[PDB]
């Protein structure tokens, strides 16, 4: 026959279309869309039985264990994360390269990427992955700082196809000044990079943590109290101001604050190139879960402060940054996904064990009496596992339960926009004959009376296919799940089973994003020298 | 051969993708998309030479001559309008059926549509067309009326596939009170119709026109002065408030006011189902063009205007429409609205009256009728511009090529796909879907070519419009691309400047319920409609 694979009787969903058609796949790529394709032309035929077919999900906010250990030891390798991703319908992930301050000169940032690529080249990869670069040390003063930095960004792009840079406005060791952000923006704009910011006011966070500890208020729940949404709002406002002065396109990661969403919306209405990301957890969970409706029935989650009130430390399962917000906030995150505030949705996947206490990758790492650590929220490793649950959670709580407008909005923010904003388009993100990698998800049919033994009813840890010992969504009902995950024209997940023999993932060299060319709009008569 | 038509070497543009691929067409529909299709498989092969291929344009705001003469006599029939559409890359138009106050009972609104369908069934149609229903007489009081109106909308949908209703907040004879709008919203929400509003405060317009005439300020330019942007803003705010109270999806037609755009955006941010339309003229023209004397058209390059003919005091009427073309500095707002999601769709508000003949009932000079106490005052000027032909090329050029729109995808979204979705013609129309889409396609000229194309026009002229009007307001301006092929239901109807009449086979279109116009189910108080 002439094609490797034909998908029949399915409904194709893209960022802008929903329709019944059939797909042929060959040599790792989408080859054809047509009404009906002769089954004898394919080596393998999949009957979708009326189910939706979506592009594979693209999660551009994933944390994996890396050699510099910026977030300490993390339980998931690239092997584990990509396995988990695929079991949950995600077929591309983008992780983070930590700037290595021991490397100097023109190649310093390319050498930072090399550490990661070399490490992951020996692991079994279930899908493709890319890398963002994290920057936390910027040279001073600016006029030099901006010029050698320029050469370094070119080298990172030319050698490894990295075109995105991530910076922090909070966290000791990561927080950089406004002045240094401007220096970076100068370089990124010039090179057409995608500039990413974690926008919380680090000074306010630090002061409030100290004030809480002084009163002995150190339980997990006070992580939220130390940094209310007005702190994320202020910083996001300040960061927009910087981007405006510098005419530099900007993406805010994991937005959770209504105040932040407000200033982001206002900038987008003005036509400034301000992009935003949010995460399932900010729409589905509230901070009531950290101690003892448009989201998850919180009492249905198992192994939480509600079910285990004797365990005072169990709130740590849900500690992340920015914090899961108070009741009443979650609805404005859904509205943000529908109204255009959020360009993409990522997971902020970051995994630390709860049911083992001794390892360096345990949440209980917060207990270290010999290093003046006694379980205070300050010392809790921040993050939740989420790479597997991202796609099904939006399918269910978003599309089926009506919190997202349609399947097309789902695809737009989960698949196509991530590819576009991070320079993986059109190789990834869509279903384009002759062009797209054959990265596809076939779901189960929604309106069927037929029983599918392989379709899960609840989220469990075993279902995650990851290396962590818990998921925060443990025990909750889930109303659909990937029935097939196809990665580069091969079936890698089938009806609850991973097919390791079809794992052929590779590092992905990315291009410059067409969304991140500058507006050419300025506040004053000043222009950068190179203009 | 197995297929009627193959398009090779082109670049496919949809509402969310841009990519090089080839298309096969048979029996009026898109059959196949693939990297490369064997040319021996097609009866006809078109080499696109690297140019973009878009879906055909869908203009859901077109006015044609109709038997009840709501807008007086209009120069274009459905024959003329669809010919003009096709010459400009538009492959579906939606015009308007005037409520016939002489028909009574359950079938009264279906009977209104029948008048139009019957009349156009004898004309040569170059592409498909649908109809919106215009409502200006609502029965009172609301409760007792509910059954009849509800039953009437059902009959209009069941018999003629009409699923949209249009109402006016201005114009004597058309303006309806807030009370009556709520009665209509009650019925339309219940039937999943698309509710359309022209939102200008009619009372403010009426008062200010009388104030201006009292001072003798009657020239065409004072049309704009009689109804500044704050008037469109107020009424748009009022209409949103009504739609909110009634949990009814709403579309605002030809939005031109920054204040209107602002309250529209705020509602969209809240998640209310508020949609909006704008038109090329609100982004490209300013009111300076209505009397003698960088993001729009260079106004001095327009031929046959108050700039070139300052002797002709009435020539400003060529550019009189409602809402008015706005003062300098407003036009940029409209582009931003197209980019940031404020505007769901772009239509033309195509409405044609002759300028170079003065005697007929379809002339602009209709405003001169000494016996009916009419002496050229702006009040008597028939409102409207021809635009159905120029809509797609104007956005291609001044939008995509000149960088006022963000991408070709955004162009397709607002010009083709969203119009189909919001008015229940999707997926039959609006996209390029194998086995599903009517083969309605445009092949442009290649942008980056050094090759000469004798058939590619450099300027907009009246002759190029292929319409029945004797002017276009964009006469004389540079245009940097144009449809090279317009394919309608798998047949070539426009090729390189020539209309192919023998391939004209357009039909009336029965439309469905729009998936965008199901209600949000969100209310201001504990009250719910009886049927829920
Ligand atoms: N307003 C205008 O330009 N023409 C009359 C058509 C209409 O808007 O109903
Ligand atoms: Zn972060
Ligand atoms: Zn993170
Ligand atoms: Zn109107
Ligand atoms: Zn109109």
């Amino acid at each position: 026959p002439i094609y490797d694979l034909i998908i029949k009787n399915g409904i194709i969903c893209t960022a802008s279309d929903i329709y019944a058609a059939e797909i042929a796949v060959n040599n790792g790529k989408v080859q054809l869309i047509a009404a009906s394709i002769d089954p004898s032309l394919g080596s393998e035929v999949i009957d979708a039985e009326g189910a939706f077919i979506t592009p594979g999900g693209i999660d551009a906010h994933v944390h994996v264990d890396e050699p510099l250990k910026l977030l300490g030891d993390v339980v998931d390798t690239m092997e584990h994360a990509t396995r988990s991703a695929v079991a949950g319908g995600t077929t591309t992930v983008v992780a983070f390269s930590t700037q290595d301050v021991s490397k100097k000169g023109p190649s310093a940032l390319a050498e930072s990427v090399k550490l990661d690529v070399d490490e992951y080249s020996e692991q079994t990869l279930y899908c493709d992955y890319g890398l963002h670069l994290i920057l936390f040390q910027i040279e001073k003063p600016s006029v030099e700082a901006r010029e050698l930095l320029d050469v370094q960004l070119q080298a990172a792009y030319n050698d490894y196809g990295v075109s995105s840079v991530k910076m922090f406005m909070t966290y000791p060791g990561l927080q950089i000044s406004d002045y240094d952000i401007m220096s970076a923006m100068y370089a990124t704009r010039k090179n057409g990079f995608t500039t990413m910011l974690h926008a919380e006011n680090g000074d306010m966070v630090k002061w409030m943590i100290e004030a809480l500890e002084e009163q002995g208020l150190t339980d997990a729940y006070y992580h939220g109290v130390s940094r209310p949404s007005i702190v994320e709002g202020e910083a996001t406002n300040r960061a927009i101001t910087l981007a405006t002065t510098m005419d530099t396109p900007i993406l805010f990661v994991h937005v959770s604050s209504p105040q932040a969403a407000e200033v982001i919306k206002q900038a987008q209405t003005k036509g400034l190139k301000v992009y935003a990301e949010t995460c399932p957890q900010y729409a589905l969970l509230s901070d009531a879960i950290t101690r003892c409706g448009v989201g998850i029935d919180l009492s249905s989650i198992s192994e939480s402060p509600f079910t285990n009130p004797d365990d005072r430390f169990i709130g740590s399962k849900y500690i992340c940054s920015p914090p899961i917000r108070p009741e009443g906030t979650q609805k404005s995150i859904w509205k943000g996904m529908n109204n255009g505030t959020f360009t993409i949705v990522g997971s902020d996947h970051c995994s630390y064990n709860y049911y083992e206490k001794t390892s360096t990758a345990s949440k209980h790492r917060a207990f270290d009496p010999e290093n003046n650590k006694n379980g205070e929220f300050r010392y809790i490793p921040n993050g939740l596992p989420g790479v597997c649950t991202r796609m099904p959670l939006l399918y269910d709580y978003g599309y089926l339960r009506g919190n997202l407008t349609s399947m097309m909005k789902l695809v737009e923010i989960q698949c196509t926009n991530p590819a576009k904003v991070y320079g993986m388009y059109p190789q990834k993100g869509s279903i384009l004959p002759g062009v797209s990698d054959a990265d596809l998800v076939i779901w189960y049919p929604d309106d069927s009376k037929k029983e599918y033994n392989s379709k899960p009813k609840l989220i469990t840890n075993k279902l995650m296919e990851h290396n962590c010992d818990y998921t925060p969504f443990e025990g909750i009902e889930i109303k659909n799940w990937p029935r097939y995950t196809i990665v580069k024209g091969k079936i890698v997940y089938k009806e609850g089973e991973i097919l390791k023999e079809n794992a052929d993932g590779k590092y992905l060299k990315r291009g410059k994003s067409f969304m991140c060319t500058p507006k050419n709009e300025w506040v004053t008569e000043w222009r950068p020298k190179y203009e």
